[PDB]
């Protein structure tokens, strides 16, 4: 189907794990897109090569707003290449970062985006598993839109950056499902609100400890709603934490989205 002398490519929108990112446009049409340039000899060193197939065939057959498109793939002898729905906003990442924190009101429409995304994607037991700023990405309107789907499977699993979002059981190693999201959910409500996530360490070590034992504290800004929500979302057992439909039906939530 596709191939690289269909695309012009422009500048680089930011630097992958095993490749980058580009701006491209599609010379017939003018659309503007995310090229995702895979290296092939990065992938096989690494044994990722099957579940960049998973990231291709769970992302493509999603279709919802707040969930980044994939259209397409194509490859030659040494690069694989993503067909990516442009986000011409960027990351939340980048916005938290110039922003330091978000407000209430800021905060709350975002879970509520993710929520929607994550409920749609829960609905197919297809959990996401890296949900973090990096991988938020922007809309024109500045709408939410869930992307990187590169850890991506269907639920439940037991298959093997910052540990930071990820909940006890994928750093135990252990058997998981769609309650991973839940609480990523529950790390990215507070990073947005307090401007860096709640078992943010120095190490790797350290913030394995923190997961761990679920320690963390709030600075005394964040308010009684959100603290509830946060500490409900943040259960070392997965079977205790929320239903998506609890978390958009949450008083603090409602109260201060959209
Ligand atoms: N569709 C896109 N539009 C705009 N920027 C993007 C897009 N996709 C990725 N990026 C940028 O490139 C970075 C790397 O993309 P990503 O898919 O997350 O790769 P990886 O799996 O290596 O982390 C993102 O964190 C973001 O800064
Ligand atoms: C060598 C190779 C192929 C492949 O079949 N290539 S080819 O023999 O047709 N040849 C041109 C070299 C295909 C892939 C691949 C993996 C995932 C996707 Cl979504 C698409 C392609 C990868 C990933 C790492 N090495 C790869
Ligand atoms: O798209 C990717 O860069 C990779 C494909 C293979 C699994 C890991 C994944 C990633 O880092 O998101
Ligand atoms: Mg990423
Ligand atoms: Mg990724």
């Amino acid at each position: 189907q596709w191939a690289l002398e269909d695309f012009e490519i422009g500048r680089p929108l930011g630097k992958g794990k095993f490749g980058n990112v580009y701006l491209a446009r599609e010379k017939q049409s003018k659309f503007i897109l995310a090229l995702k340039v895979l290296f092939k000899a990065q992938l096989e060193k690494a044994g990722v090569e099957h579940q960049l197939r998973r990231e291709v065939e769970i992302q493509s057959h999603l279709r919802h707003p707040n969930i980044l498109r994939l259209y397409g793939y194509f490859h030659d002898a040494t690069r694989v290449y993503l067909i990516l729905e442009y986000a011409p906003l960027g990351t939340v990442y980048r916005e938290l970062q110039k922003l330091s924190k978000f407000d209430e009101q800021r905060t709350a429409t975002y879970i509520t985006e993710l929520a929607n995304a994550l409920s749609y994607c829960h609905s197919k037991r297809v959990i996401h598993r890296d949900i973090k700023p990096e991988n938020l990405l922007l809309g024109s309107a500045g709408e939410l839109k869930i992307a990187d789907f590169g850890w991506s499977v269907h639920a439940p699993s037991s298959r093997r950056g910052t540990l930071d979002y990820l909940p006890p059981e994928m750093i135990e190693g252990r058997m998981h499902d769609e309650k991973v999201d839940l609480w990523s959910l529950g790390v990215l409500c507070y990073e947005f609100l307090v401007g860096k996530p709640p078992f943010e360490a120095n190490t790797y070590q350290e913030t394995y400890k923190r997961i761990s034992r679920v320690e963390f504290t709030f600075p005394d800004f964040v308010t009684e709603g959100a603290r509830d929500l946060i500490s409900r979302l943040l259960k070392h057992n997965p079977s205790q934490r929320p239903m998506l439909r609890e978390v958009l039906e949450h008083p603090w939530i409602t109260a201060n989205s959209s």
